[PDB]
């Protein structure tokens, strides 16, 4: 559940600064995925579960209009001191439904990995209501042949088969425009477009 | 550059879930690693031991072994999980700093991120860390041509037997055995340190 997960990430026994990192490496393979996507966003990007803000600051430095959303108290505060010119919102995905705010695109980089079938559905719905119609979504997650839990050092994670996740997205108002996954690893990612 | 090792320490990579922390008694890799380890008459060095799953396993079987891991979070995890086993926090190249030598080297998928411009010298450093006539057991990704391949941490590489065997011979290693199923990239081989 997000409550226990968020406090696990803000736990003083977890130094995200060193583990997650506060700056992106020039050799980071995710750059070729996120950077191109970001350029395609015509408006303010919302980095969902920005954590230490490493990608938020990186994209902001490259001229992108972007803000962050992070429920982990220690992390969001940490992100502000590290990236003083970037706006970081302290809150959860569901909190987004409490405001009329809407962004042009959504970046959820491994921020949805701790949500199972009883939680992701509602999160996707809130996300859809937080992005402009036709707006984009880039998310990375863990996939596999079955929808099942998976050990993770911070909090329990979940593997989501493409069929189940794509259906959840469609039900939520998102259409998958691209996806990628290598069966030898759970790591996977996809792009979607806000629709009906 | 410690970008690779740091990426391996990241919770996002989730080393404990992808590689594991414990060795299943039914793991098929056991029949490959154990027979080899038994042949090493001395201390084995687990190069890029990660979570220390194999290091603890072989240690519990009576094998004299130590681990080498640059990934901070992983090396610290290995130490708490196997308090009886020694784990050195360093990289293959750091081996040149110490005159220490091991009787055998186990490199289970710890060299996959090394392309044609890095593997050659990494193998030289390995040769310097093993006793003459010592043994080397390594697993890697193979294929019809030396090309890069996808991997969550960083670019990985497929090494054809010809190219890899030649790099090993140049490094002072002689391939004693090799295995590979052309259907899958997974491969492995044993080698003996020259005299
Ligand atoms: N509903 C939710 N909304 C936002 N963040 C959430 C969430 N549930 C879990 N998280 C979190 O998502 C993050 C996942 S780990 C870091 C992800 C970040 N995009 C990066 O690549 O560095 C953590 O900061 C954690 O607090
Ligand atoms: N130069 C280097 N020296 C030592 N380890 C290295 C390295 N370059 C990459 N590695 C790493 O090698 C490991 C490969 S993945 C895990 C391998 C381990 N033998 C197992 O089977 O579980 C990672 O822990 C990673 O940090």
């Amino acid at each position: 559940a997000t409550d226990d997960v968020s406090k696990a990430y803000s736990s003083p026994t977890f130094d995200a600064e060193a583990l997650l990192g506060t700056v992106i490496s020039a050799e980071d393979p995710d750059r070729v995925l996120i950077e191109p996507w970001a350029t395609g966003v015509d408006g303010v990007i919302l980095d969902v579960g920005s954590g230490t803000g490493r990608w938020t600051g990186h994209l902001a430095s490259l001229g992108h209009q972007i803000e962050g959303l992070e429920p982990a108290t220690r992390l969001v505060e940490l992100a502000r001191q590290t990236h003083p010119s970037v706006t970081f919102h302290h809150g959860t995905i569901t909190d987004l439904s409490d405001s009329p705010k809407r962004w042009a695109g959504l970046l959820a980089w491994y921020s949805l990995i701790h949500m199972g079938p009883g939680e992701l559905p509602d999160a996707l719905v809130a996300l859809r209501m937080a992005v402009e119609d036709g707006g984009g979504l880039l998310m990375s997650f863990f996939s596999g042949p079955s929808l099942e839990p998976m050990y993770h050092p911070v909090a329990t994670a979940y593997r989501w088969p493409l069929p189940e996740l794509a259906q959840a997205l469609e039900t939520a108002g998102f259409q998958v425009t691209s996806s990628h996954w290598d069966p030898r690893f759970p790591h996977a990612y996809l792009t979607a477009e806000a629709s009906l």
